[PDB]
């Protein structure tokens, strides 16, 4: 099966869903007004999500991962940026 | 292995663990006064979730995959509705 | 792959992510500072996480899958501790 990671934030609510599938990961938006395909596209075979509001800013941060290496995925109010996580030392 | 996915609520807190075995998925309860299994029952062999509150209303979205497919399962205070998501389009 | 899951808190944030990868799990954090190996290391081929603050104190709850089997870890400001949760019944 693909594999799903989701996220919220706010009372509208903004959520996002993250889906691997064939090696890539791929992203859908609600935003209160129906559901669009995101920005995010990276390769992966796995993929965790977590988020948080500073104020009005969502900072999201994408864990995805592909054998037993997992890159950072950082959104900070512009971008997709690679973060710096690393699973050991 | 079964595939789980937690979502929590509150300071209490309530919790709930969704869990996909062999082709379904089933859930379980924590309102603060032990476990208990949930309404929610449905096909997917892997399963996310996130949920917000609304003062004191809970809404919960269970993401529920099988191959290329997934299904929005909806708690909005009454019951388990398919929502509007769709992977793509 | 391996599986991860991720949790965060405050503003900050810290984020919390677990790794499943050849039956055992690990534990990263981050806390404004860098990256971390944390404490938690126990079984499991799957995870899932939930946390909640009250006032100024993290909770956090690991669900540890393997085959059929769910084991629910908790940190609650001390240490971990295996939960009440249990799968059915
Ligand atoms: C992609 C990344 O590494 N982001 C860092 C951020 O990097 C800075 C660069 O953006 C640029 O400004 O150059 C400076 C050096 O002069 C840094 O490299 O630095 C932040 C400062 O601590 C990191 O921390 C977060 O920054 C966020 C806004 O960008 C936000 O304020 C957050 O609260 C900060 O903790 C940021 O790290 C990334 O985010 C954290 C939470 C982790 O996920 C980490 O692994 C990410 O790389
Ligand atoms: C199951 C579903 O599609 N829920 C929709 C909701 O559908 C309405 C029906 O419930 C009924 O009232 O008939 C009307 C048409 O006359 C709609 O079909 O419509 C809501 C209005 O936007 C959707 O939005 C959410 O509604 C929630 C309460 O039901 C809550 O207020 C939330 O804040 C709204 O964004 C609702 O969509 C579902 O929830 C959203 C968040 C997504 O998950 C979406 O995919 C779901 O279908
Ligand atoms: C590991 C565990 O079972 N924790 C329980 C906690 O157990 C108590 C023991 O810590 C010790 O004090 O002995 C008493 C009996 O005299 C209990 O066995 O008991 C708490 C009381 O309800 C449980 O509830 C949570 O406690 C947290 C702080 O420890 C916190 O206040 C939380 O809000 C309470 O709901 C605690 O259960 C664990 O946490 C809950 C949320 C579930 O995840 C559950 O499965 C966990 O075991
Ligand atoms: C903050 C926000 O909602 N931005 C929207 C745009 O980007 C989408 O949301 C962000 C948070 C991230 O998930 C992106 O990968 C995603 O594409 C979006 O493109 C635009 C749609 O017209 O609406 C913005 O509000
Ligand atoms: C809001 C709430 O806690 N409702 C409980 C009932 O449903 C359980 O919780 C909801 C949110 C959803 O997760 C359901 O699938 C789940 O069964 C529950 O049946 C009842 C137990 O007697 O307690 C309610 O409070
Ligand atoms: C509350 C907190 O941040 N404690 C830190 C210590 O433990 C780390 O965080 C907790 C929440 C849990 O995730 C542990 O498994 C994890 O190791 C940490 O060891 C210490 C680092 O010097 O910093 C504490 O603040
Ligand atoms: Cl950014
Ligand atoms: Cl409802
Ligand atoms: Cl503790
Ligand atoms: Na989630
Ligand atoms: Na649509
Ligand atoms: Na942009
Ligand atoms: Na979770
Ligand atoms: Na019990
Ligand atoms: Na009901
Ligand atoms: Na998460
Ligand atoms: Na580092
Ligand atoms: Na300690």
């Amino acid at each position: 099966s693909v594999q799903t990671a989701a996220t919220s934030w706010g009372t509208v609510p903004s959520i996002r869903v993250y889906t691997a599938n064939n090696g890539k990961i791929t992203e859908r938006c609600w935003d209160g007004k129906g559901w669009y395909t995101g920005a995010f596209n990276e390769p992966g075979d796995n993929v965790s999500v977590t988020s948080w509001l500073v104020g009005s800013a969502i900072h999201i941060r994408v864990y995805a991962s592909t054998g037993t290496t997992t890159t950072e995925w950082c959104w900070d109010g512009n971008g997709w940026t690679k973060g710096a996580y690393t699973s050991t030392n």
